[PDB]
């Protein structure tokens, strides 16, 4: 408000994120803020630093244009009857006094008094560069895209909008356009409901590059930076995700199944049902972990899926046992589900290790004996190279062994990968490969059939066969019968052939329903997953580490160098039991009810409410925005480390601290949650550690050394434009602002004209080149009196001279020693003749009226109002004004204490804005400086002519379009 | 009769004390305990003296009377009165009684003259205009001037000494303004001193001086340290506790421990601290390692190392390697970086492999044991050496220390405006730190990642959970706890101390208050962390003199690790600091500060160390100054009591004579703590000191001192001469004696018999006699006859020629051959003595008995090293004559003189028998004539005993004020 440039004025208001840039009220002091922005070495309701000057600012300057993004709806207009018009358009709202906000936005609705100076610049103005002029409708009953009309403001909120709506619209398309891209998220097979159109000005601003996906990727890379505990909730929400997807029953299914699959070994040393319903549990109850590992799935060179300990038995095998056979089954079947490369060396020792004492042949180390835990190996190195290195394996002591592990090397299960969605629209899915490639630990097969059956063909049922194989091979063996009766093995292989033959619509489900189901979701993943190529065999592609930069080294400013500093942790371990797995595979149980078109895009739709790749597309992008602002404001004002165009230091304003720069950075990350209530992690990972050296890209090598490079790029920040114009614009209105260019000249005058300290006339200043100068620099002490003397001030040689006359001070000699200053002074300045040009540079100041009827003193404690300042800063300078007579009036005497050094005083609201002359009010005339149009009109409205041409009624395109919320355009079809 | 008490000390106008023996020994009484109170170490008796020392002992004799008289002047007020002999005369009054008596010893016209008296008669001489009150001072206060010329009793010798003394102290003081501009300084701006007042000029501050005796004075500390910790760990004693006296900072395990939520880590960690520890001092000492490096260096015990062994599986080694690897950078120890390194190394030899450069160094061998800058490899120093397949994990360790590791800075401290301040190896005022600092109010949270220190625990947490991940560079590990060592890394690395801010700006300001309270200035080393040429390898000096060809005192540089005696720390109570750090729940820097230091700085000792040093310097100047006056050394001397003989010189003789002036001063100061070891410092015949230092690189840097005057010897020779031009006066005298057996009833003394029973040295009758001279004894109990230089055997008389040789060596034969012959015949003989102590026997001339019997006793009482002094028959001059004596001269002196002959018959006015003796008018000319000024020239000549004397009404106040401390 006065003087009137903040917001909410007349707009169409729409919604606030406390963007408060305001003024203070001018018939007094005014600081509009920083009594609550910042006082780091200040402390008051009036008060401010100049050791923190820019940062404050700017920030101030940043918000304010943060304040302006608002929607622009056009709704009705008309022409007018006033004498004052001939035709221009007012704009037509249903607001209490519209006619004020006319007479306001619009010198209309001003009558004709008497003859006023206002009044006879009205008469003479023009009565068509006024109210409405154009517009863009070529439909009809709405109103046009856009209007404009001749109203007062500034046009920087206009060409500010301008360039925000650049930003936005640039994504937009015919709508119906996306509906491909999400009948490819849909699979095709998720049938979706919307209607069918061109672009109608809708605008749909999410067409989007690959640019700021894989920055925000890099952000979210760290953002998970060492915060794994989150992962393991939202894991579940996936698994409870496909709890309403799949159709198993569980319990009384395995009951059943295993009644019916073991065989009679009562009488015969450990009954294997028996032993096995001890094992597992009759604990009948909901268990739906299964779906761990599945969901895991979604990241390898992210997260390692390890097995929890207790799954391996701690004997270090051995063969006259039973539990050593349900185990190691137990084992054979889910290892293949891990994603850790040493797996197949892990089942490899892990065999070896039942295969202790009997089976006997190379051994390399004292780890790679039999006798060691699988899991704790971890190093290609860590793995025994017989494993790699078959020839070892002799055929002699271990037949078997040979052949279980070449039946292992020609069988194993293989990846695959499979398509999502359009990088068309939304750039990449993954950054360690081609987009939309999703591998796969397994091969999917094609499924047909919109119902279960039963069938043996699958990798994993082909495993199956070879360990009941094995299984059957060995039990048989002629150690075990000393161990063991021999009618028993009879029972052994009793069971595994009904075990090998059991009833499971699992793997089918598996290998051909499961994938395209993993596929249903799924960009649709808050956190959007990453994944790296698969490892079969070959230990040179197991990688090393995914180094990350986002500064430079210590010494070395250069990335490329720094790259082996700045790297971060890779994979963390996630512990899962076979239990539930196998207790799955060897069962499943689906109806033949999920219908898969009719059943899943059934399932789905109700959860399709509120889509939030939405609110992720936007995330992310503000994200990369934000980043960019930020990348570049470490580079001005707020060097960083390379001299590039810094503007204000003309201001006094301390140098580059991190600690100065933390903290701004703080007043942004701030603001920038504030924009849309953001509440997440935002570059709180990044003054995490020094945001001063910033050199972003990533790598990840392998076994083989091979290093993969990804390097970030971001297209600029619209904002860091508009406020770097706005900034450089500024250099000259700073007088708008509370704070002065100049210094203060300081000693008790006593003058009776009307003229202001801000612009005294000439006679009243001083300088270097005046004389009477007494130089001081910073030296300066003070004897206390002498023996006739009194204080007296040693000098910048080190003399004593007493205190009056004509002397200079550079501020921090001053910040120095303050109270010993100021305790002395007070007469000598305020009584005495001595007058200091104390030198700050750039400075607030703050003000009150008075009238100029009765004397004046500017003294008034002003000295007071000093002390009450740190020695670390300064306080606002407080002014008392006379008010000026246009004419006459009497004669009172005014005692100043400070002055400007310069003449600046250029900041007013209006004040007597009705007469051709007042007797003594505030001497003000129309500020003629806006609307030199609306005597000639000229002045390009919308060509950029500031500062050049700086007006405040002007090119004004209020918009009016379609505005839709995409999640509501979210019609389903089950 | 009596004589002249030439004295002082006798009517003290003060309490201060000095211990300077200024009696003068009585002729009625002994006199040679003066001249047995010397050098000499060989006397037993009441009587007798060394012929070979008595030149050398003189100089300690004179010297010893000179340091009694620097004692302070006070007013005095006015007396006004008059009587006949005293008409118009403004005396000086004392508070003191009978002070009008001792106006009579001071005020000649006192007395009157109404009759007849050698005073009544010259006094009657004797003017009033001459006497009392001369000329005065404006400045004054009470009733007596800053200095008052009065007309009184005076010797001008106290008047020169404390004139140049005066000279000397006023050449000192100090304006009390640019005192508290000092004091500001001192308190770097944190103390508040005012002082509007009346002013007063008697005041007095004397202390400014230049830097080179404080210079001094700390070498010659450390020459006295010798290299001996017990000198110096009290020291660090005293600092610890006024730091733990003075710092604000809280610390709290405990803190951990609910951190922690109380092997498991933290059971492991919990037997590593023992809960109940109660102590806090160890720490601050390894802090105050800072303050003080050219001659220490903070090492750490090995028991902390895992037996400076260590492998990759034992958790307990992790802990500990943990422990030290944050609690070491802080240290001195210059070999620190790459020796964490290499303990990192020899932990995890066997996994990783590195090059190495030398066969008997062994990547598992002692980090103790490499303790050289030839323990550095090269590889160490050559990262692109390290392949990132031999050992990455150490390249980047490495890389790591060239990149975080703690870096120097300095401050100004120290006032040497004035005091001034003293530092060689560095300017005066520059006071180095091993880290850097950063500016105030860190009213702030201790959260800081820029802090070196955050940087360190973040770095060390990294490098450690890096390596610890995957589980194969420490096979055997099986359970996942990755979960819980992790999380613990990163519980820990999330524990915040407010310790490190205190550490960063805090711990600089304090100790930068402390640097002007040092009693002992600090003595440190240019920090570095690079560059092994660049790190320092000798600190010598040169206990010898420097004028010849001499290499500098051995230094312990090549035998210690660098420079520095060794200093051991815990690891546990440092990375404790270090771990938790906790602020005063309320705290407010300032106030608290100034209330901690008000009544510190309200007690002051510096001005002891001022005084010290001064008197050091001035000491030892005109030290070895006399010892240019003894005799020959590595440079041209001047000696000047040559005339009185003794030979040259041995060095305990000095040393002797050195702890003579120790004792001497100690007991003159009451500051009796001993100050100087000159030669147990510095060596027999040395004339001057120099330090230097020097690099691996063999940069050499090389200081040598400079000396100023001092006036003491100069008024030594002052003296001397005027005593060199006027002799006897004390007991000694120029000149030989004639033995043999004359007697006269013509009455003098034997210092004036008349020139007739004399016979010059080797006369007519010559009878000269070598060492080897041997006796012809008589024939048949004849009378022997001795051979001549020709062979003549003559008997035993004549004139007789002994310089001396053999008699030193062969005394008691010699007398018991010449007894008689000198007892009853003739025997005249001319023994040599040049200068040397006499005595006197009073005695009436009218009776007698035998002083040859006490004559015979003090040739008994002589040993070739050791005379006594000659007694003296010495008879009573009459107003009246009487029986004259038939005095049987035995030994006599070859010479006519005066001592001290004040004056005949005591209180006699007139004398007849006996020789005369009027007064010295001669020494009151002013009083005879008034022409002369006190100034005119009379010296080296006749003394005046009466003198206009300012006196002095200036004041030296004890150095105080009422300030406050950080406000």
């Amino acid at each position: 408000s006065r003087i009137v440039v903040h917001t909410r004025w007349a707009s169409n208001v729409d919604f606030d994120r406390d963007s408060s840039v305001i003024m203070a009220p001018p018939t007094e002091n005014n600081i509009h803020l920083f009594k609550q922005l910042l006082n780091t070495e200040t402390l008051s309701v009036r008060g401010a630093n100049p050791l923190m000057f820019r940062a404050n600012v700017l920030h101030m300057l940043l918000e304010f244009v943060l304040d302006n993004l608002y929607l622009n709806r056009h709704t009705g207009f008309s022409q007018d009857h006033t004498p004052f018009t001939e035709g221009a358009n007012l704009r037509s709202l249903p607001g209490p006094d519209a006619e004020k906000w006319y007479s306001i936005m619009y010198p209309t609705r001003m009558g004709t008094p008497n003859v006023s100076k206002i009044c006879n610049f009205v008469a003479s103005c023009v009565r068509n560069r006024v109210g409405r002029f154009d517009r863009a409708q070529m439909m009809n009953g709405a109103m046009s895209e856009w209007v404009d009309v001749f109203e007062t403001s500034d046009a920087l909120t206009v060409s500010i909008r301008g360039r925000w709506m650049a930003r936005l619209a640039r994504m937009n398309i015919n709508p119906t356009e996306i509906e491909w891209a999400l009948t490819e998220c849909a699979q095709g097979y998720v049938t979706v409901t919307s209607p069918y159109a061109p672009s109608v000005n809708r605008l749909m601003p999410y067409r989007i590059s690959n640019a700021e996906r894989q920055i925000s990727q890099i952000i979210r890379i760290m953002n998970i930076g060492n915060n794994a505990t989150v992962i393991q909730p939202v894991l579940q929400d996936i698994s409870v995700l496909l709890q309403r997807i799949s159709p198993l029953q569980i319990d009384p299914t395995i009951i059943s199944n295993t009644m019916s699959t073991v065989s009679e070994s009562t009488t015969q040393t450990l009954s294997p049902a028996s032993s096995i319903l001890g094992k597992l549990r009759p604990s009948n109850s909901d268990f739906s972990s299964f779906r761990v590992a599945l969901a895991g799935w979604l990241y390898n060179g992210v997260v390692t899926t390890v097995i929890d300990d207790s799954s391996y038995p701690k004997d270090g095998g051995s063969v006259t046992s039973l539990e050593n056979l349900w185990d190691f089954f137990i084992l054979a079947l889910a290892l293949p589900m891990t994603t850790d490369p040493c797996a197949p060396v892990k089942a490899f020792m892990t065999l070896a290790n039942m295969m202790v004492g009997f089976e006997t042949i190379p051994m390399d180390n004292q780890i790679y004996t039999q006798s060691r835990r699988a899991s704790a190996f971890s190093t290609p190195h860590t793995w025994p190279r017989c494993f790699m290195n078959i020839q070892l394996i002799s055929p002699i002591d271990a037949p078997i062994l040979r052949q279980w592990a070449e039946i292992i090397h020609r069988y194993w299960p293989n990846p695959s990968q499979i398509r999502y969605g359009a990088p068309n629209v939304f750039g990449s899915a993954n950054l360690f490969t081609p987009p939309e490639v999703l591998l796969l630990p397994i091969d999917h097969q094609p499924a047909n059939v919109t119902t279960p059956t039963l069938d043996f063909t699958n990798e994993l049922t082909n495993w199956r066969a070879r360990v009941c194989e094995l299984m059957k091979n060995l039990v048989d063996n002629q150690r075990y019968q000393p161990g063991w009766t021999q009618s028993l093995v009879s029972s052994m292989r009793g069971t595994l052939d009904k075990l090998k033959l059991i009833k499971s619509m699992t793997p089918m489900y598996l290998q051909q329903l499961a994938p395209v189901e993993l596929a249903v979701i799924a960009p649709m993943l808050p956190f959007p997953p990453f994944q790296v190529p698969y490892v079969r065999l070959d230990r040179d592609r197991v990688p090393t580490m995914v180094g990350v930069t986002r500064q430079s080294r210590d010494a070395i400013t250069q990335p490329a160098l720094s790259l082996s500093t700045t790297n971060t942790t890779v994979g963390v371990p996630l512990a899962l039991d076979a239990r539930a797995i196998t207790v799955a595979l060897l069962s499943g149980k689906y109806p033949p009810d999920l219908v898969t078109n009719v059943w899943y895009a059934d399932a789905i739709y109700p959860m399709y409410a509120d889509t939030e790749v939405f609110s992720n597309l936007q995330r992310d992008m503000i994200t990369c925005e934000a980043v960019q602002t930020l990348v570049t404001l470490v580079a001005q004002i707020s060097d960083t480390q390379y001299p590039v165009d810094r503007y204000l230091d003309w201001i006094p304003s301390l140098r580059a601290s991190a600690a100065t720069a933390a903290t701004f950075a703080e007043w942004v990350n701030t603001s920038l949650k504030t924009a849309f209530d953001l509440s997440d992690m935002l570059l709180e990972p990044l003054l995490s550690g020094d945001p001063r050296m910033t050199q972003l890209a990533i790598q990840y090598q392998q076994y083989n050394g091979r290093t993969f490079d990804v390097i970030p790029e971001m297209p600029g920040s619209v904002i860091a434009d508009c406020v770097q114009l706005t900034a450089e614009v500024f250099n000259h209105e700073y007088n708008l602002f509370g704070i002065a260019r100049g210094d203060i000249i300081i000693g008790r005058v006593q003058s009776t004209h009307l003229w202001s300290p801000l612009a005294p006339p000439p006679d009243l200043v001083f300088d270097r080149d005046t004389p009477g100068v007494h130089i001081f620099g910073r030296d300066c002490r003070i004897s206390f009196g002498m023996n006739g003397a009194a204080p007296m001030i040693r000098d910048e040689t080190g003399m004593m001279v007493p205190f009056e006359g004509n002397w200079i001070f550079p501020l921090a000699l001053w910040q120095m020693n303050t109270r010993y200053f100021n305790q002395q002074f007070d007469a000598w300045i305020k009584t005495g003749e001595l007058r200091i040009r104390i030198e700050m540079g750039a400075y607030p100041y703050m003000l009150h009226y008075y009238d100029p009827r009765q004397y004046a003193n500017a003294w008034n404690l002003a000295s007071a109002w000093l002390e009450e300042i740190t020695p670390t800063s300064i306080p606002s300078v407080p002014f008392m004004v006379p008010i000026s007579s246009d004419h006459d009036i009497s004669s009172a005497p005014a005692v100043q204490y400070i002055i400007s050094t310069e003449y600046n005083d250029r900041s007013l609201f209006c004040t007597n804005s009705s007469s051709p002359q007042t007797i003594a009010g505030p001497d003000k005339h129309i500020p003629v400086e806006r609307y030199n149009i609306l005597t000639n009109p000229d002045a390009p409205p919308t060509q950029i002519q500031l500062p050049e041409v700086i007006d405040l009624y002007n090119v004004v395109t209020r918009y009016a379009y379609e505005t839709p919320p995409i999640t509501a355009v979210v019609m389903g079809v089950p």
